[PDB]
């Protein structure tokens, strides 16, 4: 699975369905420009055991929450929305799943 198609209300908050299978850890990124060779921008940061959206001056209010991960329902302006799914016993064994949105 390389992409996940999900449905939500355009421009309103949406808890993203995590496509990572059992025994995989999830981390959310934007892949800049949807270009494989480009940087991955991490969307959430852990502080004192809780996760919060990184306040990028540019990204705006795209990330509504990291408890749970919640976006405004739209494609990111800066690139693709990607979750990295990492196997619980081998962090070098992972697969990235791009999330794309249909609108209701
Ligand atoms: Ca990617
Ligand atoms: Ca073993």
């Amino acid at each position: 699975q390389e992409c996940s198609l999900q449905s939500c209300t355009q421009h309103q908050p949406y808890v993203v369905d995590d496509p990572c299978p059992i025994h995989f850890y999830s981390k959310w990124y934007i892949r800049v420009g949807a270009r494989k060779s480009a940087p991955l921008i991490e969307l959430c940061v852990d502080e004192a055991g809780s996760k919060s959206p990184i306040q990028y001056i540019d990204i705006g209010n795209y990330t509504v929450s990291c408890s749970p991960f919640t976006i405004n329902c739209q494609e990111p302006k800066l690139g693709s929305l990607v979750v990295r799914c990492s196997f619980y016993e081998d962090f070098l064994e992972y697969h990235d799943v791009r999330v794309v949105l249909d609108f209701i």
